């Protein structure tokens, strides 16, 4: 019944972030998708160019569209908005949704919740500050005055110097940092997955569980013993789980 997974890639990354889990979940069985969101792809207009979610997600609502049968969607960190947008307007073609550190928010709640400094366990202030606003808070950039702290802080997950120029955008879109959940009524049937990093300084533990803690419904966890980024550093283990669920989400 699920036929197709989608590796939704967040802030300021591209659909090649992905390259060493693809394979390993087409062995699978699965076809496997990682797109560029709009905005990501170098040429395409970058970040002013986003309108809103439906512009923002509408790469992956077309892979949705021609899929046999049902889809797992993946978020990575800032991509949750987008799979949680996604199941609410696609709830028919997703069967499963999977949270790796990724914005799990209640609906109606926005991401800026968990992103800015509030109570309790709230705040990605690591981000905040390697991150920083261009265009009047229409586009977030990174801080080249400081590579080596930006790579230990998020690319620190790469296997041997940093991932090469086609996982990375220069500007990203606040489009899916200011929206809010849309979810209600069917999406909020779909069986969901909390993949925790323990070691992520981007989004520390405390803030991934107590989105979870504050999702209403049962969320499914597993941990894995990874910083930022698992799918640079245990490709294995993360496609193994995600496999897993898709192969039964429901039972997982
Ligand atoms: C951004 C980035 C990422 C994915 O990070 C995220 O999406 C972070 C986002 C939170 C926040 Cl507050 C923010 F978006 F602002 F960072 C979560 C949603 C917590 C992964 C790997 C490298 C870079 C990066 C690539 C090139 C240069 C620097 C870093």
């Amino acid at each position: 019944t699920v036929t197709d997974i989608i590796l939704i890639h967040g802030a300021l990354n591209r659909g090649a972030c992905y390259d060493a889990v693809v394979p390993l979940l087409e062995a699978r069985g699965y076809r496997v998708h990682a797109p560029d969101l709009t905005g990501h792809t170098p040429g395409d207009g970058g970040h002013l160019s986003v309108v809103d979610m439906e512009h923002y997600t509408r790469p992956v609502a077309d892979i949705l569209a021609r899929a046999e049968g049902q889809s797992i969607l993946l978020g990575h960190s800032l991509g949750g908005a987008s799979i949680s947008w996604l199941a609410q307007h696609h709830p028919d073609k997703v069967a499963g949704l999977i949270y790796l550190t990724a914005v799990l928010t209640a609906p109606g709640v926005t991401p800026e919740t968990f992103v800015l400094p509030g109570e309790p366990n709230r705040g990605t202030p690591h981000a905040l500050d390697l991150i920083q606003p261009v265009d009047e808070g229409r586009g977030l950039q990174a801080d080249f005055s400081r590579l080596e702290r930006l790579r230990e802080v998020f690319m620190g997950d790469y296997p041997g110097g940093m991932p090469p120029a086609e996982h990375f955008i220069q500007t990203q879109s606040t489009v899916p940092f200011g929206t809010p959940n849309p979810m209600e009524g069917r999406a909020l049937e779909i069986p969901r997955l909390y993949i925790e990093a323990l070691d992520d300084v981007v989004l520390p533990i405390a803030v991934q569980r107590q989105m979870q803690k504050e999702f209403p419904g049962p969320v499914a966890v597993v941990s894995l013993p990874a910083s930022h980024a698992p799918y640079y550093s245990m490709p294995e283990r993360l496609a193994e789980a995600i496999a897993d669920f898709a192969d039964a989400p429901a039972e997982y």
